[PDB]
């Protein structure tokens, strides 16, 4: 149904999902100069030491490789967040041109590209529970800029040929997605919500300063992947971002000055 398209695309998301105008949706620009330093946030505690991945799959909007987070496996703690969240899938999010991608913004400026590792709060017992609360997700945002190649992502990147189109899917396992980390942990955090249908208001996002760089080949790969299913007619899978939302009654927090 939904889409990136003008036919279903963004604009018209409200008319399946009245939440795409709710009081926290997300993405948002992240004005650098009024977000709030918080000298009480703690330093965010990633251990992905652990993590397994399963599959990689172009579920139509975007390619996603999925973890088992049948234990805690994968975990992200600390910062704004009070619990344990489990990792349970990363994506990306880019576009058609270099100078835009990424959902969230940094003072209007548009990154290439915007990697999501989704988690999921584990006293809720699964996902499904997860996503009916109000901190039930959290969410790392990690910016990609072109510039050199990432070597953790090529990986990723010589899969893509084998779930060119919607519905395909492949084995990728033993993925060690610390490899995909800036240097820095510094980071601003907002209360927000999914930026793809439903929508749903349950996210704590924690979008790190540091972007990673990635090479003009890598993320032109991204380019290549298809919208569509096998036999339907070709659409490359770009631009499947949504535009930043008004913050409304939320005020973005910073870990650093
Ligand atoms: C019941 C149910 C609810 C929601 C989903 C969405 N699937 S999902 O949670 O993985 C995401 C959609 C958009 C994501 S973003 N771009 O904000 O990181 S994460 C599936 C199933
Ligand atoms: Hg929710
Ligand atoms: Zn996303």
């Amino acid at each position: 149904h939904w889409g990136y398209g003008k036919h279903n695309g963004p604009e018209h998301w409200h008319k399946d999902f009245p939440i795409a105008k709710g009081e926290r949706q997300s993405p948002v620009d992240i004005d650098t100069h009024t977000a709030k330093y918080d000298p009480s946030l703690k330093p965010l505690s990633v251990s992905y030491d652990q993590a397994t991945s399963l599959r990689i799959l172009n579920n139509g909007h975007a390619f996603n490789v999925e973890f088992d987070d049948s234990q805690d496996k994968a975990v992200l703690k600390g910062g704004p967040l009070d619990g344990t969240y489990r990792l349970i899938q990363f994506h990306f999010h880019w576009g058609s041109l270099d100078g835009q991608g990424s959902e969230h913004t940094v003072d209007k400026k548009k990154y290439a590209a915007e990697l999501h590792l989704v988690h999921w709060n584990t006293k809720y017992g699964d996902f499904g529970k997860a996503v009916q609360q109000p901190d039930g997700l959290a969410v790392l945002g990690i910016f990609l800029k072109v510039g050199s190649a990432k070597p953790g992502l090529q990986k990723v990147v010589d899969v893509l040929d084998s779930i060119k189109t919607k519905g395909k899917s492949a084995d990728f396992t033993n993925f060690d997605p610390r490899g995909l980390l800036p240097e820095s942990l510094d980071y601003w955090t907002y209360p927000g919500s999914l930026t793809t249908p439903p929508l749903l208001e349950c996210v704590t996002w924690i979008v790190l300063k540091e972007p990673i760089s990635v090479s003009s080949e890598q993320v032109l790969k991204f380019r290549k992947l298809n919208f569509n299913g096998e036999g339907e007619p070709e659409e490359l899978m770009v631009d499947n971002w949504r535009p930043a939302q008004p913050l409304k009654n939320r005020q973005i927090k910073a870990s650093f000055k």
